[PDB]
């Protein structure tokens, strides 16, 4: 089956809540493995204690870059970056989870949950799952972003893992 995921994501310190995702291994495998394993931290690195670095109301949620926390970096389990495994999943609406990049090619770590349908990245950024609960926690973060994308509040990663 797909896993289940977890990020559990605090304010300025203070808990804002649980977000659970599903993650797409029936249809990208490679790209879900990704995700679950930087969850778990089983490579030795991971999103714990990584931030949401870019967040811009009605639009998306961006997090994942643990390497420089400032959107230029992250790294995957594979290496440094990855192929697109396909773009079969498209940005349907909000809840959706994709993954950031630089170009054609140019996965890493960093990805998005989108709070609006996006289909203006549908054949551009793979998509790989979608929030099962915790869209009010993904509403909270929203609140604290900006158009710029520069966030309020440190919005940090403080605990995340794999439920099944
Ligand atoms: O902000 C976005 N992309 C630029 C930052 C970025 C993303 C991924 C990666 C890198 C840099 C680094 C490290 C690694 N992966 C690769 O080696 C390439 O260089 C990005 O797609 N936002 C999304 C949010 C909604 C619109 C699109």
């Amino acid at each position: 089956g797909n896993p289940l995921v977890y990020l559990d994501v605090d304010a300025n310190g203070k808990p804002l809540g649980r977000v659970v995702l599903e993650l797409k291994a029936d249809v990208v495998p490679k790209t879900a493995e990704n995700f679950r394993a930087l969850c778990t931290g089983e490579k030795g690195f991971g999103y714990k204690g990584s931030t949401f670095h870019r967040v811009i109301p009605s639009f998306m949620c961006q997090a994942g870059d643990f390497t420089n926390h400032n959107g230029t970096g992250g790294k995957s389990i594979y290496g440094s970056r990855f192929p697109d495994e396909n773009f079969t999943l498209k940005h349907v609406g909000p809840g959706v989870l994709s993954m950031a990049n630089a170009g054609p090619n140019t996965n890493g770590s960093q990805f998005f949950i989108c709070t609006i349908k996006t289909d203006w990245l549908d054949g551009k950024h793979v998509v790989f799952g979608h929030v099962i609960e915790g869209m009010d926690v993904v509403k909270k973060i929203e609140s604290f972003g900006s158009k710029s994308g520069r966030t309020s509040k440190k919005i940090v990663i403080t605990d995340c893992g794999q439920l099944s």
